[PDB]
């Protein structure tokens, strides 16, 4: 019934590094998706209490959102760009699992996902 704590976005024990790929993920990928018209339901953790979804955290065991993804990227929480890419996939996949095809929320996740897959095709080469 209650919401779980938000996903961890900061750990001082984790090593930090900056890469051209992680910078692209926040400056290009995150910035493009955030401003999109369908982004609003994905900009923060699913609030199962305020949205009245009592079974959400019974179906979804790996919650994810762009707010958490952006906080992780600002805190230097990701070491590999693939960790961030998996997080975006998990957010899209959670939406498709909890909801049904043809739903307005699924059509919004599908458009964000198409915008995301185009950006990852142009992900610069490691340095
Ligand atoms: C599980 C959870 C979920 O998976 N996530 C990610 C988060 C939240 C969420 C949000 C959900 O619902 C949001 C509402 C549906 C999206 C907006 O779609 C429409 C459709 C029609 C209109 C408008 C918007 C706009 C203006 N008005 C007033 C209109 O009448 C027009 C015609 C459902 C599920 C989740």
């Amino acid at each position: 019934s209650m919401n779980p704590p938000p996903p961890e976005t900061s750990n001082p024990n984790k090593p930090k590094r900056q890469t051209n790929q992680l910078q692209y993920l926040l400056r290009v990928v995150l910035k493009t998706l955030w401003k999109h018209q369908f982004a609003w339901p994905f900009q923060q953790p699913v609030d199962a209490v305020k949205l009245n979804l009592p079974d959400y955290y019974k179906i979804i065991k790996t919650p994810m959102d762009m707010g958490t993804i952006k906080k992780r990227l600002e805190n230097n929480y990701y070491w590999n760009a693939q960790e961030c890419i998996q997080d975006f996939n998990t957010m899209f996949t959670n939406c498709y699992i909890y909801n049904k095809p043809g739903d307005d929320i699924v059509l919004m996740a599908e458009a964000l996902e198409k915008l995301f897959l185009q950006k990852i095709n142009e992900l610069p080469t490691e340095e």
